[PDB]
């Protein structure tokens, strides 16, 4: 019901969060970013909906922003939905091959790009995509935009709660954690999917939760 919102982080970097009422858990915040490059947008995830992915893109574009592309972190509609959209408009969407190969088998229309294996450059020396390894989902990656300072962690991020388990792997998330904190232990501002943006302590805090997890 929450209208989606855009609001600016740091320079070049926006937070857009759209809402979904989901069963048992009420109303869900999503964050994504949108970030300029030589200003012209890439959306990190889309919205849940058509509608906010449209609403977004159009708040861009009608201030001279041209879209360039999207990237999903991961295959839940809360980072994909806006795919079919995208693609009508002819603007490139992107997702890990494995990303796209769970979209496929859960009926989803999937990304015109994929990439494989564990560093990905969507933009050199600007937006950079990694593979932790498995957490929230076989599939989620992080998107690092080293610039700013600035980590994406998606759905992976989980400082007070590990949400929604339906897809997770327990076992293997803590050291996916483990891995994901020694390399971005430097990050400035860390933004998860359905809490507020923090600083590099949310990366310790997602290691408790998913050690602590798992000793369930
Ligand atoms: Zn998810
Ligand atoms: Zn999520």
């Amino acid at each position: 019901l929450p209208d989606l919102k855009i609001e600016k982080l740091d320079e070049g970097v926006y937070v857009h969060t759209s809402f979904e009422e989901v069963n048992g858990w009420g109303v869900v915040p999503k964050h994504g970013l949108v970030v300029l490059v030589n200003a012209e947008a890439y959306l990190i995830d889309t919205p849940f909906t058509a509608k906010d992915t449209e609403k977004l893109v159009t708040w861009f574009v009608e201030r001279g922003y041209k879209i360039k592309g999207s990237i999903s972190s991961h295959f839940h509609s809360d980072s994909t939905g806006g795919i079919e959209w995208l693609n009508s408009r002819s603007i490139p969407t992107y997702a890990s091959e494995l990303t796209n190969e769970l979209l496929k088998k859960d009926g989803k229309v999937q990304a015109t790009n994929s990439f494989s294996g564990v560093n990905y450059w969507l933009v050199k020396n600007k937006i950079e995509v990694f593979y932790p390894g498995p957490g929230h989902t076989p599939d989620n990656v992080v998107v690092w935009l080293p610039e700013r300072k600035i980590l994406f962690g998606g759905c992976f991020i989980k400082p007070y709660g590990l949400g929604n388990l339906g897809d997770a792997n327990i076992e293997a998330w803590p050291k996916s954690a483990k891995l994901l904190k020694s390399k971005y232990g430097k990050a400035k501002l860390v933004v998860p999917s359905h809490s507020e943006v923090g600083d590099a302590s949310l990366l310790k805090l997602t290691l408790e939760q998913a050690v602590k997890g798992l000793n369930e």
